[PDB]
Parts: C-alpha cells; structure tokens; sequence
C-alpha cells in the first residue's frame, strides 16, 4: 500500500479509544480474526498502531479500506459533526443503482474525488465523499458524510464550511435517486437519532 494510504489509515486508528479498538476493526472486517490475535492491545498506542499499518501492507490495504474504516469511525462517533437535513421531492430498481450513479456524475464533474459506500439495514447508506479538483488530488481529511435513508426524501449531510461543490452534493443526489428537487432544511444537530425522530415523525402525519 501507498504511504498516503498508509498514513491516513494511521491517523485514523490513532484518534480511535483503545477500548473502542477492537470494536471498531471487527466491524470494518478488513484484517483478519486471527492476524488480530497477533496484536496485543495492551501497551503504548505508538505500538499497536504500527503492528496495525503493518497488518494493512499484509493485506494490501487500499484507498477503499481506508475510507471504510474512516465511515466505521464516523458511525461510532455521530457526534462529532453537526448534521443538516436535506429534504426532495418527486423509482429505483437497486441501491446498486444509486451508488453507481451517484459515484459516476460526482468523478465526472471534478476528476479526483473518492465515493465510498457503507450499507446499514434500516435501507441506510452512509456515503463519504474526498474532495479534490479536476487538477488537485482529494483531501481525505477533509470528507463529507451522507446518510441516505432511500425509501424516503430524506437525506442528512455533514457541513463544515458548506463549499463550492456543496450545491454538486445536492444536484447529484437529487439526480442518482429519482428525484427533481433538493431544499435545505432549517433543522441542525449533533445527533441524528434525534434529527431521525422530527423528520420521520412528521413525514408520517403528512403521509
């Protein structure tokens, strides 16, 4: 594996509690039940990260893994992003579908942009989008998460300085599910179980 990869898969685990650890990387299922068990989890960070990377070269650890283990984190750790509401409004044959829709118009607008995908089953996607220009490689430190309940006009999204590729978001959600119109939503939180509960409360009055 490349040392971009390598690197961000580092700081990733770093930020990880050491008693959430064991937690999180069998959930990701990326290394294996029995080269964990060659880790022992019990000493310095600084060691068990580097045992870790070097788990990952093992087993050849791409971007792809990378970005998995980060949706993992993310998953694990709702909290730390405040997320809006986005609602459309009006099918698909797959969530296949969506995915591969989405992934395409976002890498043929801007070049360089990595489009990972983590499936829960409530018909939930989470999506993690990188960043980067036609010219300049994506910054996988600076991601926005989606989470995408598809059976309804729900979408809920991760704003940090709410960008130019930001009405892109929209238009390529809008498009990838078969929905005309994306408005932004007066209703942020830090919580999206309690964002979930206004929003789909209020979507069963209506209909």
């Amino acid at each position: 594996m490349d040392e971009t990869v390598a690197e961000f898969i580092k700081r990733t685990i770093l930020k990880i509690p050491m008693n959430e650890l064991t937690t999180i990387l069998k959930a990701w299922d990326f290394l294996s039940e029995n080269q964990l068990q060659t880790v022992n989890f019990r000493q310095r960070k600084e060691s068990v990260v580097q045992h870790l990377i070097h788990l990952c070269e093992e087993k050849r650890a791409s971007i792809s893994d990378a970005a998995l283990l980060d949706i993992i984190y993310m998953q694990f750790h709702q909290h730390q992003k405040v997320w809006d509401v986005f609602q459309m409004s009006k099918d698909l044959f797959d969530m296949k579908q969506f995915k591969n829709s989405f992934k395409k118009i976002l890498q043929r607008a801007l070049k360089n942009v990595t489009v990972s995908f983590r499936e829960t089953e409530e018909n939930a996607v989470w999506i993690r989008i990188a960043w980067g220009t036609q010219y300049t490689k994506p910054n996988q430190y600076k991601p926005t998460y989606v989470v995408y309940y598809s059976q309804t006009p729900y979408a809920f999204t991760s704003s940090s300085m709410l960008r130019r590729n930001t009405p892109l978001l929209g238009q390529a959600l809008t498009i990838a599910s078969k929905h005309h119109q994306i408005v932004k939503m007066d209703l942020r939180s830090r919580y999206l179980d309690s964002l979930k509960a206004i929003v789909f409360k209020q979507y069963n009055q209506t209909f």
